[PDB]
């Protein structure tokens, strides 16, 4: 059982923290061994392992610090969640929410391009309008593709867990929908 050190597990990483623990999975959370602060983020990772998974559901200034701390402290594997919107699915966000979402979309986007440029091991999740329903098992993991939709943070959750246990992560990026889940 590998170790998942969970940041902004208060959403997706609260319900990815279950996941864990009805798993009964060793669990590192900053918020199981509970710890932007350069110093709580380097501390937890070193609890965690340099065998741990790194699992980010959290602005840009954090994110930034936790794919440096995890980089000096020989974790290689990462999962960050952001959203549809970010990075090259912004022109299929709409005005309306490019003027509502726009700021937190743009430093998310920032997080995905450090990401992206660091050398860990990465899969950047891109989910829709989050929602609170218990999880389907209808979500899709889509590429290349436009997407509009909602997802349950449930589900995000088990596509996170399927993504851990992927001999690799790759460096994919996906948009996470369930084409017809209506809130």
């Amino acid at each position: 059982m590998t170790p998942w050190l969970l940041f902004g597990a208060g959403g997706v990483g609260a319900r990815t923290l279950e996941l864990a623990l009805a798993e009964q999975r060793p669990v590192v959370a900053v918020i199981v061994q509970v710890f932007c602060d350069a110093s709580v983020v380097a501390a937890a990772c070193r609890a965690a392992g340099p065998d741990a998974l790194i699992i980010s559901t959290m602005d840009y200034l954090a994110h930034r610090t936790v794919i440096d701390e995890a980089e000096k402290a020989g974790i290689t594997r990462m999962i960050l969640v952001t959203s549809l919107g970010c990075g090259d699915s912004w022109p299929f966000l709409s005005e309306r929410a490019k003027a509502a979402f726009g700021q937190a979309v743009r430093e998310k986007t920032l997080a995905e391009s450090w990401l992206q440029t660091s050398q860990l091991d990465y899969a950047i999740l891109r989910p829709g309008g989050l929602l609170d329903g218990a999880a389907t098992g209808k979500a899709q993991r889509i590429q290349n593709q436009e997407c509009h939709g909602f997802i349950n943070r449930a589900d995000v959750a088990a596509h996170i867990h399927e993504l851990a246990n992927a001999p690799a992560l790759n460096q994919q990026v996906y948009s996470l929908i369930e084409p017809d889940l209506k809130p």
